[PDB]
């Protein structure tokens, strides 16, 4: 393969056998990495600063040329890429909300890439289009919505699913904006928690509302929206002659893992006529658990829901859906031409085509890996896996609730797998907060140098840099949590 | 290896499930390798067509419904063969239905590895290699466009439609940064301009972004589908007279239907005179920048403030692979930044300037770079050049082989500029009836009928569509390296056979 090039593989005539050997060579590298991902002897990452890779590692050239490299150099390039990347499936990877490597998911991804099609029409993605309609119906059933209505679409990340929801609310109340622009209607105000995902502020900016019109709702000790602050903010907007029309309730915040009081928010929405969107990008996996779905009570009253199977459900990146209670809103919002005008020429039912309801034109197949994982595990498989991660987080919290070297960020029992805490060097004082702020980056830097484990840290409001442990990986066990809690104390 | 009694719950992470995990994955891979083999064989159907009810009802064993309980790993493999059995062979030599076709083996291997890495693009911390591969590739793309090797910007996006949305957001932020905090209502009526034949993504973004589709003004095209620059200059002056503020034009370097290229040089002169952002939508035409022979169709791109380019179109990269390129650095960061403390911490161990996630409209972002970088290393620029050149030569061959012929009719009088060849099949009964409105209405039925019969045999696939006052016409398009001259002859022979 050191004398063989890409030009030689299929489509080149007679390239069938070399293509299979090449792909089986690639798969051998992938398998060894898969085998090592579940092996605790392997580092989570072999850390290197950007300059150390740009200057090039011992035989790893990132630069591009006019000349093709050989098939053996391609295999070497593949091995090196994996050698210097992060093991996101590692049982000790706790850096992100998305962690682990589902084997069914990976098999699903591999098939999807082989099928290499576009979601935008039933014409070229028949099976995937049907699978999406099926899955989005089930997701809506689990949310608690009646089948009398309901819609949705998979989007390239929860940030875009959130964007869709704002576009949907605005079109429902102010369809004049699509044709005439945001200046053709009154000042529109939208509400979100002070601890919600920054995607609400970005969609506000992108969509023409201005971030000044994205109002932050005060949070209590446990990082949950105070309903009386939300109601007060609505009336302040109305008193100013502005139009409040949307609220993002976060079901499982990125940092504390808090759940907003959906029911108390929905009661206020009913009363003042606001779209209720629920960002369950992180909390959504708990809907699969009969034990934990109560944290999302009220979600059945929501107008839309963002849900990321790629977070707690362990679907490989990206897998995000926006569910909309009222069908026809995404279509009316996004259609650049009405109807049913695509017919009666076409060989198939064009109402299956999603180009018109999407902000995207071309769209990646994200459904197959998720549909496949649902077939392989069942709703019961997701249920038990989510419950295990939540039990592990209950364990970590109880092990460090009063430990000397550890201090809890907020007063409350975790609602999700998020456990927020500081590592105390010895010790409230403003000078102490300045000292404490430097503890987590220091340990994190050392964690990256060691490659033993990965955990995120971040400040919040006036609170100093604090560790935020999160659990979404089926491979993470009690011993790994013990190792991580001992690794923080050791460093 | 028997999987009748084995379930997903027994695979890794489960202890001692390693051997069964590897066996299962190799069995999935064998199914994909068999599908890969069949892809490049012309006797295999492009698509085994089924109406939704047949697939929803359950195709002998294939149950699309989801349940409380798991299926065995044998049933999983059965679902994998069935998924592929009922989908389109997008890499098939005779698949000409879309702009995005083909099955690139290096691209395929790149995606399999990308999926194995299963990471996000937002930070250097969790995607060190890909972040750097993206930097290097974007820099090379800016150089090919004709911009500086030092100054420049860009990011990968989930489709060209979004790359086009980035351009408008960047254009708006540049001239009206007040919009970010204050909203659209704080500035005068902003006006966008685009071709009558440009991608609908300009209208959709204008709607989404708060401009209003009334403020996305369509520019007149000549018989060749190119913007008439005097109509554009006139529209800028019309908006100005009304007190509206023109600030952006989308010049299309390669339309989806005609494959027409907008006169960028002339447009850029108008932009310079009236101080307007120039965006070039090269999502489809971008691949010709790789060709020394064809890159002149994009002359003037060097003057653009932004460029959308989809390597997933002409360059055969597996979906999705689209880049927004921006000439002036800082516009993407300034426009999109929100400064999330949980994602983009400024006190990290490494140089944070490499955390590029706060210049995107997305938070989480799929890795689309690896498959493209790997194909570039395996093909070289010469490989892409050769491949682009071969499709264009196939397109020229198609044109000449039908242009004179009595059984066909060319939609517009002009040489195709891209691989798009637009024509009508003329049934015996319509030859040689003079062009009348009643002849148009009869001709309009021909293309759908032919396509419906094409779906019954599944030998080929080609899109048709009307345009303006023109009846439904075929728009042949070539981007698959697997398509050859005999595949072109087969398409004309099939259309003719089906037309009779
Ligand atoms: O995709 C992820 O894993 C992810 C997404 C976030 O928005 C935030 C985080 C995080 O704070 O670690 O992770
Ligand atoms: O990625 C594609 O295959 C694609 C994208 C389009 O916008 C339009 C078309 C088309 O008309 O073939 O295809």
């Amino acid at each position: 393969f050191s004398n063989l090039f890409a030009r030689d593989l299929l489509p080149a005539k007679n390239g069938e056998e070399q293509t299979v050997q090449f792909l089986l060579e690639v798969v051998d590298i992938l398998l060894n990495y898969v085998r090592k991902t579940f092996d605790r002897s392997t580092k989570v990452l072999d850390f290197h600063h950007p300059h150390q890779l740009l200057e090039g590692m011992e035989g790893f050239n990132l630069e591009l040329s006019d000349h093709p490299e050989s098939l053996e150099q391609i295999l070497v390039d593949c091995r090196d890429t994996l050698k210097y990347g992060v093991r996101t499936g590692h049982p000790r990877f706790f850096n992100q909300l998305s962690t682990g490597l589902d084997i069914i998911g990976l098999a699903g991804e591999w098939l999807t890439s082989t099928a290499n099609t576009n979601m935008f029409t039933y014409e070229i993605a028949p099976v995937f289009v049907l699978m999406e309609q099926i899955t989005l119906k089930k997701m809506r059933e689990i949310v608690g919505w009646s089948s009398k209505d309901g819609d949705g679409i998979f989007s390239p990340g929860g940030a875009i699913s959130n964007m869709y929801s704002i576009m949907a609310a605005r079109y429902k109340y102010f369809p004049e904006v699509k044709t005439k622009g945001m200046a053709a209607v009154p000042k529109l105000v939208l509400f979100t928690s002070e601890q919600s995902h920054y995607s609400i502020k970005k969609a506000g900016a992108a969509l023409g509302f201005g971030t000044d019109n994205v109002i932050l709702i005060k949070c209590n000790e446990r990082g949950k929206i105070i309903p009386a602050d939300f109601e007060a903010k609505i009336l302040e907007a109305k008193q100013k002659g502005y139009v409040p029309f949307y609220v993002n309730a976060t079901a499982g915040t990125t940092v504390y893992g808090a759940f907003d009081p959906i029911q108390e928010i929905a009661d206020i929405c009913e009363k003042y006529n606001l779209w209720l969107h629920v960002d369950a990008a992180w909390g959504g996996g708990l809907l699969m658990s009969r034990k934990h779905r109560h944290k999302l009570n009220g979600i059945e009253r929501a107008n839309s829901v963002t849900w990321n199977p790629h977070k707690m459900m362990g679907v490989l990146l990206q897998c995000s859906a926006i569910l909309v209670k009222e069908k026809g809103i995404l279509q009316g919002c996004n259609q650049m031409h009405a109807s049913y005008l695509f017919q009666q020429d076409k060989h198939y039912d064009v109402s299956y085509d999603t180009g018109d309801k999407a902000i995207q034109c071309g769209r990646h197949v994200d459904i197959f890996k998720f549909w496949l994982m649902w077939k392989a595990k069942g709703t019961v498989g997701f249920e038990n896996q989510i419950n295990k991660c939540l039990e592990l987080a209950e364990y970590l919290y109880a092990k460090i609730k009063n430990r000397e070297e550890f201090e809890m960020v907020f007063n409350g029992e975790p609602e999700h797998t998020n456990v927020c805490f500081w590592y105390i060097p010895q010790s409230d004082s403003p000078q102490r907060r300045e000292k404490l702020h430097k503890v987590a980056p220091k340990i994190k830097a050392l964690m990256m140098e060691s490659g033993t484990t990965m955990v995120g840290y971040q400040p919040q409001g006036d609170k100093a840099n604090f560790f935020r442990m999160v659990i979404s990986n089926p491979a993470a066990t009690q011993s790994d949590i013990d190792f991580l809690i001992e690794e923080i104390e050791r460093l």
